[PDB]
C-alpha cells in the first residue's frame, strides 16, 4: 500500500534525544508499519510495548492498540505486548496476562515491588527488548523518574506518555500553581495569588520558579499570613506545599482560630512553606481533557463534570460538558492549552477545574500529567481513540497526521495537510470543522463485594457486564488487584459507561442499565441519585451528594 506523505524530518532535531527511539525508521528494512510511519511524519517506530499495569487498565491498551492497528495494516499483533504478572494475579488467571503476546513473571507483594516500582519496569523493559513502555495510570503512571530512565539506557526505551520533564516541571501546591498563573488560568486566592513569573529552561524547557518568587507566596510567620487572610477573605485554608495527602492543612472559617490553626499543620510538617488560599464552597469540579504532540501542538477533548462527590470521589461523570457557558466553558480550554504547551505536555493529560456558577468563572485546581480510567467517555463522544492517540504521538507523529484527528475537526482522514487547530484564519474553516461530542455519556463507579473466604472464583479480573436490555452502555467489574495498600481489595472496583443523544436521555439507558444489573445478586443509591432532579439538568455543585447521607 502507500500513503500520502508528511516531511518533518526538520523538526525532529530540536526533538528531546529522549523522544527519538533506538528504532528509528531510517534504520529499519523497509517494512508496513515502517511505512505507516515515515510517510506521517513520525521518527522512531514501537513494535513491543510494556505494559506497566494490570487489570482492566492494561486490557484497555490492548483491544485499543490492537483494534486501530487492525484498522490499520490490519493485524491486532502488528504491535506486539509484553506484561508483568505479578504472583497474585497468575492465582486469578487475569484476562489481560492472557491477551499480551507473552510476558514475564514479576515479583510480588506490595506494587512497590513491581508496579510503581522503576528500576524493575526498567530492567525487564531492557530484558523483553522493548521499543516503548506505558503505564496508564496508577502505579509508577504519575513519577517522573519513569520515562527518565527509560530513554536513559541502551536501549532507549521510549514512552508511551507524557516526559518526565512534563512533570517535574508542575512541582508542590505553589510553584504549581504560581507557574499556571503564567499561562494566565484564573487561580484560587491565595497568598501567592498575582505571582506568575517562571523562568523556562530554553534548552530543556524545563519550567521552575526560583526562590524569590517562591517566597513571594508564602507565609514566613503565623502573623505574616495571618495578614493575607484578612487580605483574602475567610474561610481560608491552611497548606503547606508538600502536603502529606491529609497532613499540613487547617481551614480556619474565622480569625482568632488561626493563630492556633496555622501552627497545627506547620507542626504535622516541619521545614515546610506555609500559603494561605482562599477556601470555597459549593462550587463544581469539572474536568478538562487535553491532548498534545512532540511538537508544541496542544489542544483538548472536550470537558467533564465531576462535582458530585463522595467525600471527594468520583461516582458519577457525565461527559461532554454542559455545565458551564460555551464560551466560558471555551475559554478555560485554550487555558488549559495556554499551559499544556508551557510545560511542553505531551501525550494526554486531564486537567482538572474548579466551577462556580453564581458567578460563571472557574480556577485552576492542579495538572494530572497522566491518563485517567475515565477517558473512554471522552472517547465515545469525539471517538479519538487515545491508546490509538498518544500511541502515534510517542512515535513522532504530528496531531494533524491521526486518523481520529482529522475526523474529529472535518478532515479528509487520508490527507496529509495541516491544522489550524486554533481556527485563526479565515482560511481555516473551508477545509476545517470545530469539533463536537457525539451524545452523551455517564460513568458510574460501581462497588459490589466478592470476597476471598476460600472457594475458587470465575477465572480472570475482568468481567464485562454484557447487558441484555441496553444496547447502549458497557460496563465491567475488576478484581482489585496489586493496589498500592491492596495487594488485592476483597472486593472490586469496575466502572460502567451509558451513552445517548443527549444528557437525559444518557442518563435514561444509564438508569434504565442500573436495573437489569439490579437482578442478579450496591447501585441503590445509583438509580436514585440519577432519578433525581438535582442531578436531571446539572445543577448540584460540591454540596448536593454528601449533604444527603
Amino acid at each position: 500500500m502507500e500513503y500520502e506523505i508528511t516531511n518533518y524530518s526538520e523538526r525532529h532535531t530540536e526533538l528531546p534525544g529522549h523522544f527519538i527511539g533506538l528504532n528509528t525508521v531510517d534504520k529499519l528494512e523497509e517494512s508496513p508499519l515502517r511505512d505507516f510511519v515515515k510517510s506521517h511524519g513520525g521518527h522512531t517506530v514501537i513494535s513491543k510495548i510494556l505494559i506497566a499495569n494490570n487489570g482492566i487498565a492494561a486490557v484497555k491498551e490492548i483491544r485499543s492498540v490492537r483494534k486501530w492497528a487492525y484498522e490499520t495494516f490490519g493485524d491486532d499483533r502488528t504491535v506486539q505486548f509484553v506484561a508483568m504478572a505479578t504472583p497474585e494475579d497468575l492465582e486469578a488467571n487475569a484476562e489481560y496476562i492472557r491477551m499480551a503476546d507473552q510476558y514475564i513473571e514479576v515479583p510480588g507483594g506490595t506494587n512497590n515491588n513491581n508496579y510503581a516500582n522503576v528500576d524493575l519496569i526498567v530492567d525487564i523493559a531492557e530484558r523483553a527488548d522493548v521499543d516503548a513502555v506505558w503505564a496508564g495510570w496508577g502505579h509508577a503512571s504519575e513519577n517522573p523518574l519513569l520515562p527518565e530512565k527509560l530513554s536513559q539506557s541502551k536501549r532507549k526505551v521510549i514512552f508511551i506518555g507524557p516526559p518526565g520533564n512534563a512533570m517535574r516541571s508542575l512541582g508542590d501546591k505553589i510553584s504549581s500553581t504560581i507557574v499556571a498563573q503564567s499561562a494566565k488560568v484564573p487561580c484560587i486566592p491565595w497568598s501567592g495569588t498575582g505571582v506568575d513569573t517562571v523562568h523556562v529552561d530554553e534548552k530543556t524547557g524545563l519550567v521552575s520558579v526560583d526562590d524569590d518568587i517562591y517566597q513571594k507566596g508564602c507565609c514566613t510567620s503565623p502573623e505574616d499570613g495571618l495578614q493575607k487572610a484578612k487580605r483574602i477573605g475567610f474561610p481560608v485554608m491552611i497548606k503547606a506545599s508538600e502536603g502529606g495527602g491529609g497532613k499540613g492543612i487547617r481551614q480556619v472559617e474565622r480569625e482568632e482560630d488561626f493563630i492556633a490553626l496555622y501552627h497545627q499543620a506547620a507542626n504535622e510538617i516541619p521545614g515546610s512553606p506555609i500559603f494561605i488560599m482562599k477556601l470555597a464552597g459549593r462550587a463544581r469540579h469539572l474536568e478538562v481533557q487535553l491532548l498534545a504532540d512532540q511538537y508544541g501542538t496542544n489542544i483538548s477533548l472536550f470537558g467533564r463534570d465531576c462535582s458530585v462527590q463522595r467525600r471527594h470521589q468520583k461516582i458519577i461523570e457525565e461527559a461532554p460538558v454542559t455545565i458551564a457557558k460555551a464560551e466560558t466553558f471555551h475559554e478555560m480550554e485554550k487555558a488549559a492549552v495556554r499551559l499544556g504547551k508551557l510545560v511542553g505536555y505531551v501525550s494526554a493529560g486531564t486537567v482538572e477545574y474548579l466551577y462556580s456558577h453564581d458567578d460563571g468563572k472557574f480556577y485552576f485546581l492542579e495538572l494530572n500529567p497522566r491518563l485517567q480510567v475515565e477517558h473512554p467517555t471522552t472517547e465515545m463522544v469525539s471517538g479519538v481513540n487515545l491508546p490509538a492517540a498518544q500511541l502515534q504521538i510517542a512515535m513522532g507523529i504530528p496531531m494533524h497526521r491521526i486518523s481520529d484527528i482529522r475526523t474529529l475537526y472535518g478532515m479528509n482522514p487520508h490527507s496529509a495537510s495541516e491544522i489550524d487547530f486554533e481556527f485563526k484564519t479565515q482560511d481555516a474553516t473551508k477545509k476545517q470543522r470545530r469539533p463536537i461530542p457525539k451524545g452523551h455519556c455517564t460513568a458510574c463507579r460501581i462497588t459490589s463485594e466478592d470476597p476471598n473466604d476460600g472457594f475458587k472464583p470465575s477465572g480472570g479480573t475482568l468481567h464485562e457486564l454484557n447487558f441484555r436490555s441496553s444496547s447502549n452502555v458497557w460496563g465491567y467489574f475488576s478484581v482489585g488487584n496489586n493496589g498500592n495498600i491492596h495487594s488485592f481489595s476483597d472486593s472490586q472496583f469496575g466502572h460502567i459507561f451509558a451513552f445517548g443523544e443527549n444528557r437525559q436521555a444518557s442518563r435514561k439507558h444509564m438508569v434504565v442499565a442500573l436495573k437489569e444489573l439490579s437482578i442478579r445478586g450496591t447501585v441503590e443509591y445509583l438509580i436514585k441519585l440519577l432519578e433525581t432532579e438535582d442531578f436531571e439538568d446539572n445543577t448540584i455543585t460540591t454540596g448536593w451528594l454528601d449533604d444527603l447521607i
